[PDB]
């Protein structure tokens, strides 16, 4: 049993809810929250900016030190950093950004990072300002992630469309 409440079960391991991810993390304090990161861990806007704002910029401070030591992530890659006040850990995952011309086939590689964690609170990778079709992102998630993933979709309209269209 876990603390996640109000989710729609899509499969054996994938659950979904219409929710503000900063609010859900604050309530649950999951072991792992996933950030929709870029390779520079520049959390300006999108899920990354919303999460970072909720940490009072401590996520960005920690991320800048990580990049100064290690250099940029790969598209499709990830790193584990602190979850600050939101979670034990934040898994920063880089999905391809269609608005930068990145290979959408890298979305499967991005979701494979989730398999290193037994339970996660996550957004749909490459959705929102990363420009991918969220219906596609949910299909890749279901077909790639084998660990237990709790997906938070910010937009009620999109949530209802993802559920209604789910095969
Ligand atoms: C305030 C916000 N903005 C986004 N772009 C995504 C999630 C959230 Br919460």
């Amino acid at each position: 049993v876990n603390s996640f409440s109000g989710y729609l079960k899509l499969t054996d391991n994938v659950y979904i809810k219409n929710a503000d991810i900063v609010e859900e993390a604050k309530k649950v304090k999951p072991t792992v929250v996933v950030n929709a990161a870029n390779v520079y861990l520049k959390h300006g806007g999108g899920v990354a900016g919303a999460l970072n704002k909720a940490t009072n910029n401590a996520m960005q401070v920690e991320s800048d030190d990580y990049i100064a030591t290690n250099g940029p992530l790969k598209v499709g890659g990830s790193c584990v950093l602190s979850g600050h006040n939101l979670a034990k850990h934040c898994l920063h995952v880089v999905g391809p950004n269609v608005n930068k011309g990145e290979d959408i086939q890298l979305l499967k590689s991005a979701y494979e990072n989730f398999n290193q964690h037994e339970v996660l609170l996550a957004p749909l990778l490459s959705a929102g300002i990363f420009g991918a079709d969220p219906i596609h992102s949910l299909r890749v998630c279901v077909d790639t992630v084998r660990t237990n993933v709790y997906l938070a979709v910010f937009d009620k309209n999109l949530y209802d469309k993802l559920v209604s269209s789910f095969l």
